[PDB]
RNA sequence: GCCCGGAUGGUGGAAUCGGUAGACACAAGGGAUCCCUCGGCGCGCGCUGUGCGGGUUCAAGUCCCGCUCCGGGUACCA
């Protein structure tokens, strides 16, 4: 032991040391009580920056936590391969995108070793490779034949020109990111998975998970979005077809004054036929872009069908209006409007001049104020025929049922959830396993015929994806005829929504999961990710947990006990327009900066000479270029330096604005700790402790020492708070330093004191705790040392602090022994000057006492 | 727009079930890796102070009603 703490000479022994007894790699071992510790699976985009290394530290930190308990953990890693940026990347490069997806993950990988986070490489996976991705198509042709699979025309973006679609990411400011063309809606047939078949389940399911936190659990509630309504359909004049609608509202039905159809509905195109302004405004709408966000700000805008829907209790012509707020794809193509009682229809109305009509009454009932906006909250009806006076409930159910009689109507549950569209038209992803024969007949891939590979060995010219310009790779042989195999490849969620049960068995040959084993560690005990994933990924994921069981593939309902969703660690993000339109992103540390009064970047230019576009804020990642990559403070200051600083930062849970100021106070730390050691060690072997025989001093000290053991443990094991059990350890190594150590009770008791420091460091610090722990001679590797328990006879006290308010205002502090009386407080506190001051000439009116902890007294 | 979160000293944050505001740190200043000062306004004291406005309570960073700004997601970024 060095005096002084070079990380530089002890990190890599370390890790060499965990490579070759290979520490974390672990079997399904039935001694052994499991534990499954996951964080989600990086996309290997080029370089870690801080963003990651939270996730990967919160996730190694249980990992390590919960081994010296004396579980058997599996943490591992893989690759998330599949995606969008490859392509891009690739012909900005003059390469392909499977070798500069392999690359990154080399690199990356080498950066993850070098963090230490102790992973067990033997279950590495690439989700890019056949031996994986095969399973999912095997997978997907089960799901085809047990009907969970179904192909519909789906809006997608695309620029008509270039003729290739658009993710909308790629669509800005109007345009595309290419070149001067303006995006358009297509419909183009897709493949789509039936989640909607498991919407109630997934919804009831939510009140099982009492481990996942609430954040979560509203966020898909409000996505799946149940609701219980009417589907009411209509009969239009001189019109061969009839319009569906579907209300939650049946109850305001006798206020609908007009209707409104998709642009893209076969009415509004029949109409727009004879009517060029409607022909003009349904050209219009084809721009409309692919986006909740977008589609929701756009102004609302419509056309006159001059068409009339027959209301089927009032026999009264409404009007049939095309509105670029109603879309084909999503429904039945055509809303109902009651203006009186919805905003959205309220606004529309207003702008148009249609009829707003009431038809429900205040709470107090009478006759509602529309003049200013709908009322939308539920009441008694009136101005509606024979459903007048009736309650919500009531009208409810008669207009259902009358609605019903006549056969025009029926009750009908729905969900905002739409069906998973897995179809991309991208190169890079898995292809999909189905077939078109000669016949036009559509099939699945036979199985002797799985994996379909996807060729790595590419040239792509930005355009087209290679397996459609290549018409030769299409081409097989179904049921002994030519057939045409799908050029179109997955989502890539497809690939992370079952990649924690891989994990279990990836080298398994026989099948997508070998059950055994795939039992013996599911469900994940605790999951570990971004709080962008709250949605898609996590319910992606439980649909596919849900799906593989029904396969009788695991045996569990829900496949992770415990959610720990980090915040994002963000960065300021900063771009300048190119030569031809190309957003060019420029990181932070080559951007000057002048900035306000209140700390606000107000100008921003690059070394080279260009204004900058300051975006603000915003998740760290390689697609706005403003990640911090962790290496260069890894090689100056220890990966443990880096991984402790993370975890102080703030808590797990909240979202990080990144800076770079506070390092030092992690590094500095670390030298006294070393420091500590070093100088207790130095000295020698120590005396067994005399718990027993203690000075008073000594008694405090190794109070707060297991007082702090208590705090730690449950700061990481139960609250996740990281920073506040990174604070208690500083606190009593503040103590320690100040203990004398010098007769033999004092070294027995530093001793014991460092023992459990270092222990409780190790999950975050492990290079230098593992050393540490070899100086005090502690037993074997730290890895699996126990965690510490603190002595409950250690840590009883004798007395407690009492705050002494006087109408709320804290006029004193005083210690009382434990066991004590409000009467005894009461006269402990008017002994204090500053109270008695307050005191005189007033009464108290009233005290509160809260035991151990307060007094109050209330004056007047 | 809609759904979910957030805001505390120059800075990151602490206060775990409504009960001491600023633990532990960074920066800064002064002194010899160690000390010491460190919310604001005016001394071994008083007032005030948790984004803004009201409210409940003996007591509010915490709870109630109404807002601003910031971030995450919004179904083809992953
Ligand atoms: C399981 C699948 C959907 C995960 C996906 N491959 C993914 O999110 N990959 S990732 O972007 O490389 O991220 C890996 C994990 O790190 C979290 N993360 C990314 N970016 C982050 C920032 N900027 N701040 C905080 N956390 C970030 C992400 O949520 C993943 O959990
Ligand atoms: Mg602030
Ligand atoms: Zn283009």
């Amino acid at each position: 032991m060095q005096e002084q703490y070079r990380p530089e000479e002890i990190e890599s022994k370390v890790q060499l040391h965990w490579d070759e007894k290979r520490t974390f790699e672990v079997t399904e071992d039935e001694s052994k009580e499991k534990y499954y510790c996951l964080s989600m699976l990086p996309y290997p985009s080029g370089r870690l920056h801080m963003g990651h290394v939270r996730n990967y530290t919160i996730g190694d930190v249980i990992a390590r936590y919960q081994r010296m308990l004396g579980k058997n953990v599996l943490q591992p890693i893989g690759w998330d391969a599949f995606g969008l940026p490859a392509e891009g990347a690739a012909v900005k490069n003059n390469t392909a995108p499977a070798p500069w997806t392999y690359d990154n993950i080399a690199y990356m990988k080498n950066q993850l070793k070098m963090l230490g986070f102790g992973y067990d490489w033997s279950r590495e996976l690439a989700t890019c490779t056949p031996e994986y991705y095969r399973w999912e198509q095997k997978f997907f042709t089960e799901l085809y034949k047990k009907g969970l699979v179904y192909k519909k025309t789906s809006a997608v973006n695309w620029c008509p020109n270039d003729q290739t679609v658009l993710a909308n990411e790629q669509v800005i400011d109007g345009c595309c990111w290419r070149c001067d063309t303006k995006v358009e809606r297509k419909e183009i047939p897709q493949w789509f998975i039936k989640i909607t078949a498991y919407a109630d389940e997934l919804l009831n399911d939510l009140d099982k998970l009492d481990h996942w936190p609430d954040t979560v659990k509203t966020m898909q509630r409000n996505w799946i979005g149940r609701s219980e309504g009417v589907e009411i359909t209509f009969n239009v004049n001189d019109y061969d077809n009839t319009l569906t609608v579907y209300t939650t509202r049946p109850d305001t039905f006798m206020g609908c004054t007009y209707l409104a159809v998709a642009a893209g509905h076969p009415l509004a195109q029949k109409a727009a036929e004879n009517n060029p302004e409607l022909a003009a405004f349904i050209d219009e709408c084809r721009n409309t872009k692919v986006a909740e966000a977008e589609m929701a700000t756009m102004e609302k805008k419509g056309v006159d069908t001059g068409f009339k829907a027959v209301h089927p209790l009032t026999g009264e012509e409404i009007p049939v209006w095309a509105a670029n707020f109603v879309l084909m794809e999503y429904g039945t193509g055509a809303v109902m409007a009651v203006p009186g009682h919805d905003q959205r229809d309220y606004e529309f109305a207003s702008k148009y001049g249609l009829n707003i009509k009431p038809v429900i009454l205040a709470a107090d009932g009478s006759e509602p104020d529309l003049s200013q906006q709908a009322l939308t909250e539920k009441g008694v009806l009136f101005n509606s025929g024979e459903f007048n006076g009736l309650d919500h409930e009531a009208a409810f159910n008669a207009i259902a049922d009358k609605l019903t009689a006549m056969g025009v109507g029926e009750r009908k549950v729905n969900y905002r959830l739409r069906d998973w569209g897995v179809s991309r038209q991208r190169y890079w992803g898995a292809p999909i396993p189905m077939v078109t024969l000669e016949d036009g007949t559509v099939m699945p891939t036979p199985d002797d015929q799985l994996p379909v590979i996807l060729p790595e060995d590419v040239v792509m010219d930005g355009i087209t994806s290679p397996i459609k310009a290549d018409p030769e790779w299409a081409k097989t042989t179904v049921n002994g005829m030519p057939a045409l195999r799908e050029t179109d490849t997955f989502d890539t969620f497809m690939e992370s929504s079952w990649y924690y049960a891989r994990y279990t068995c990836p080298q398994y040959k026989e099948g997508m999961l070998d059950s055994e084993a795939a039992n013996y560690w599911l469900p994940v005990d605790i999951y570990i990710g971004g709080i962008e994933h709250a949605i898609m990924h996590l319910l992606y994921f439980r649909f596919f947990h849900k799906l593989m069981r029904d396969a009788g593939m695991v045996n569990s309902d829900e496949p992770a006990k415990q959610l720990l969703c980090q915040g994002m660690v963000l960065a300021d993000a900063f771009y300048y327009v190119g030569e031809n339109g190309e957003r060019n992103w420029v990181s932070p540390v080559d951007a000057i900066v002048e900035r306000d009064e209140k700390g606000r970047i107000v100008k921003a230019k690059d070394a080279a000479g260009h204004e900058l576009v300051y975006t603000g804020m915003s998740k760290m990642s390689k697609s706005k270029n403003n990640g911090i990559d962790p290496q260069v403070m890894v090689e100056r200051y220890g990966a443990d330096t880096v991984r402790l600083f993370m975890m102080f930062a703030s808590p797990a849970d909240m979202t990080l604005e990144w800076q770079e100021s506070g390092v030092e106070g992690a590094n500095r730390f670390l030298k006294r700790v070393w420091k500590l050691v070093y100088e207790h060690t130095a000295k020698g072997d120590v005396a067994a402790l005399n718990v027993d025989a203690l000075t008073e001093n000594q008694k405090a000290l190794r109070r707060d020492v297991h007082k702090t053991i208590a705090k730690v443990t449950d700061d990481i094991g139960r609250r996740q708070t990281f920073n506040t059990a990174i604070a208690a350890i500083m606190e009593l190594m503040n103590k320690l330093a100040k203990a004398p150590t010098d007769g033999e009770q004092d070294r027995a008791l530093m001793q014991e004191a460092l023992l459990a420091v270092v222990r409780m460091l190790n999950p975050f610090t492990p290079h230098i705790c593992f050393t540490l722990w070899q100086e005090l001679k502690g037993e074997g590797d730290i890895d699996n040392a126990p965690w510490p328990v603190a002595d409950e006879k250690a840590m009883v006290e004798d007395s407690t602090l009492v705050v002494v308010q006087v109408n709320g205002k804290v006029r004193a502090k005083i210690t009382v022994p434990v066991d004590a009386t409000e009467e005894q407080v009461r006269e402990r506190a008017g002994q204090e000057h500053l109270v008695a001051k307050y005191l005189d000439g007033v009464t108290v009116r009233k005290v509160i006492y809260v035991p151990g902890k307060l007094l109050n007294l209330v004056v007047g």
